């Protein structure tokens, strides 16, 4: 669904951060 993977791009995005 598009609500489930607006999380799941989430994930590398924090991982950017640090």
């Amino acid at each position: 669904d598009p609500r489930i993977a607006a999380r799941g791009r989430a994930r590398l995005r924090a991982v950017g951060a640090i």
